[PDB]
């Protein structure tokens, strides 16, 4: 197939920019990072995570980020976001980043199983290594920001667990936020010709099976669970900007609570997809990310007072 082609092609070009920049670009000071770990009993090269720490740790355990990289579910690994891992782990932040398995090779419920996979792997090894697991930020980026949204989703309901395939993990989220996400994918085709590919994406995601059909946006999985606070994060310049918006209404809907941070078109032009992740140095990637941890700090405070701890 030469849609597959395309996309691939597409990707690729995203491949040598990726590169390009991160040659170029800053490296966070002052963070240790332990690679290439395997997350199940499986040679599969997606099916590994890597941890990053502050090289100076002032706690033999510290709060804990989970990240989900983007790359439109065909692109990507655990090293496409290892600068921005970097440096929320250099702000005092045990952090885990993983691969999963890509588009066409596997569909929606292959790649939710590797995410719940390297969770659970987390579960059992994080804590000995300085995962502190009572006080979770789950994020991702664009098409992480959809997967993150439907783990969230499913970590909450026996019915979805079934539906993925998978079981609870032993820990829960303090905070979910979404960087740019994705989180209505069957609303792609209407939105910002390419339709054709669109629907090959929204193929390839539900691999033909009805029951993923129905369950791949944020709106379908949302609803009737109570769930953790969420924080959307993005601006106006992002070419999914439309996304964003959409799910606030879902949000609005659905009774979650959540904050934001939407960077307005005056502040710049540059404030474009996924700028945070991408060029963690930027000043305003600076005051998005610390934002970010900030609020996971308030809420990590106030769960510790209502636990009396």
């Amino acid at each position: 197939e030469a849609m597959l082609a395309k996309v691939q092609a597409s990707w690729a070009q995203t491949a040598a920019r990726d590169k390009a920049r991160y040659a170029d670009e800053r490296v966070p000071e002052d963070v240790h990072w332990e690679t290439e770990y395997r997350y199940e009993q499986s040679a599969d090269p997606q099916q590994t995570l890597n941890l990053y720490y502050p090289a100076k740790r002032r706690n033999a355990t510290m709060p804990t980020v989970i990240d989900i990289h983007g790359g439109g579910w065909f692109y990507g690994d655990r090293n496409l976001n290892r600068n921005y891992c970097r440096y929320l782990a250099s702000q005092g932040y045990a952090v885990m980043g993983m691969g999963y398995r890509l588009l066409p090779d596997v569909d929606l419920r292959g790649q939710i199983q590797d995410i719940f996979a390297s969770l659970r792997w987390l579960s059992h090894f994080g804590p000995q290594r300085g995962f502190d697991l009572d006080h979770v930020l789950l994020t991702g980026d664009s098409a992480g920001g959809h997967l993150a949204s439907l783990v969230a989703c499913i970590q909450q309901s026996a019915e979805l667990q079934e539906l993925f395939g998978v079981s609870r993990v032993n820990f829960n989220f303090t905070l979910v936020a979404l960087v740019c996400p994705v989180a209505e994918p069957s609303k792609l085709p209407e939105a910002a010709d390419m339709s054709d590919m669109a629907a090959f994406y929204l193929d390839k995601l539900s691999g033909g099976d009805q029951a993923l059909v129905d369950h791949l946006n944020f709106s379908q999985v949302v609803k009737g669970l109570d769930l953790p606070p969420f924080m959307l994060i993005g601006g106006q310049n992002d070419s999914f900007y439309l996304q964003s918006q959409a799910l606030l209404k879902v949000f609005d809907a659905n009774h979650v609570t959540y904050t934001t941070k939407l960077w307005p078109a005056s502040a710049g032009p540059h404030l474009k997809h996924v700028f945070n992740v991408q060029h963690w140095e930027w000043p305003e990637s600076i005051e998005t990310n610390l934002e970010m941890l900030r609020t996971f700090d308030a809420l990590s405070k106030q769960q510790d007072q209502a636990e009396e701890n």
